[PDB]
């Protein structure tokens, strides 16, 4: 799959190349260290890529925004807040085959991140060891995928992406356990992104385009329109955002903002507020 | 496009990743340097990996087997008989960004390949330049991808792969630059391979498992029997071998070594002879 690549504004988990049973964990506010999965914020990274370094920003996600940092001239790492330090940045490498990643250092190239024995992490000069070698894995992609699940508005507690009675139009509405309100989420290798098929009618959360730009159950198709990039908000990871891939600056949106059943749902410009947010649950 | 991944036993131009038009170039018995681009098969790299190592070797395809060696302990690099030595292993680590490629040396992964101001190469330690980035450009991909071609076998000259007349079944024929000899040559994403269109009726070459094993034009599909790995021969970038993935030790082969107009093309076990090689040239 290529649901593990690293994309820029993706979230992952960082394993040792020897254990894939241990991620990289931030466990104080300043400490990092290999520990036993446990799939926790703390655990996940999202990747800011710098394309004029073309290098990486390594950020966790427990909401604290502190990212990985090199404690130059030390040989420690840890998570400190951004202050843009060349230390702070990482040159992410990967060995196609393999798919493992070598952590390496920007202000100073000739240094890898490095995880030793007793789960402690460092950078160190490279070898040819694996304690060198790190595999990322794409942390919705290992949720998510292949999973039936409901998809509630941050708007409301007990609002729920529905296809409605007898049309094909997706609206808001309470939960009742419906087929029409359980979706399963899958992932699409050829377009890199989750299409999202409603139980009730077996078609697609599709993006209708005309003035009203509402989401529709559609048929298979090849078209973007049908086609999301899920992702955690940008600091939060117990909420979600989903951006149409036809237009990747809109994303599923409750139309003004509104609550009742039958609300619309559509298709519009990203700006981050709360009926943009959704919180998906696996039934 | 993932045509450009770094897979194994795949050939690529090697370049410097601000320069696609200048290529790693054999000039000599044992020298390399970079070029201009004239696709020739000196300018043309296998990739063979090694799992053990986790390391590729680079062979140049211009039929002397030579592979890309680091003469340490000088800085110099250059092309030399396979030994397998330490220094003839490199470790291809790329940004998936940015696609660029780092060749750093197995013997001593302190140093990476570098090209200077005079088109020379050398191996030195690591900086934050972008002459020690390189980009990999698969060849046939480069020159086959939506061509519409024609192909015919190495057997005998004006012998093509022809779609039979009112039949679907594939053979061998001369040229009458017919629409049942034109073929468009297309990369699919979803299976990381090609397919190829028959001008005449818009079907594909395609492997109809039976005890007569016919290559005939069929539907579109998602089976594996409609996909072709498309590469050089092991040692002759002038001439193609053509894998099916629905069994990648079969391939394209003339019956028998047969040439009379009518005879059949079929799929059978790999051997490399002449009745597997075809010669691949645009319309």
């Amino acid at each position: 799959t290529n649901a593990n690549d690293l994309r820029n504004n993706e979230v992952f988990f960082i394993s040792p190349s020897n254990n894939t049973n241990k991620v990289l964990d931030k466990i104080s506010q300043s400490e990092v260290k290999l520990w036993n999965k446990l799939s926790g914020a703390n655990q996940k990274w999202r990747l800011i890529y710098d394309t004029n370094k073309q290098a990486y920003k390594i950020k966790v996600m427990d909401n604290t925004s502190l990212i990985l940092t090199w404690n130059a001239p030390l040989s420690s790492v840890s998570v400190k807040t951004d202050t843009n330090g060349d230390n702070q940045y990482w040159y992410l490498l990967q060995n196609y085959i393999s798919r493992n990643v070598i952590i390496r250092n920007y202000m100073n190239p000739n240094l890898v991140l490095q995880y030793n024995i007793d789960d402690t992490l460092m950078v160190s000069t490279q070898t040819s060891s694996s304690n060198q070698f790190f595999k990322f894995s794409n942390c919705i992609y290992e949720a998510l995928n292949n999973r039936n699940c409901k998809l509630q508005t941050q708007l409301n507690s007990d609002r729920f992406l529905s296809k409605n009675l007898n049309s094909q139009i997706i609206v808001l509405w309470q939960w009742f356990d419906s087929s029409r309100q359980k979706w399963i989420i899958e992932y699409n290798e050829t377009k890199s992104a989750y299409t999202l098929k409603c139980q009730e009618n077996n078609r697609y959360l599709t993006w209708i385009q005309n003035s009203n730009n509402y989401v529709e159950t559609y048929q298979s198709t090849d078209s973007l329109i049908q086609y999301w990039n899920i992702n955690y908000l940008d600091n939060d990871a117990s909420k979600y955002i989903l951006y149409n891939l036809q237009d990747t600056n809109r994303v599923l949106d409750v139309y003004n903002s509104q609550i009742a059943n039958g609300t619309h749902v559509i298709v519009d410009s990203y700006h981050g507020n709360t009926n943009q947010q959704w919180i998906i649950n696996l039934i």
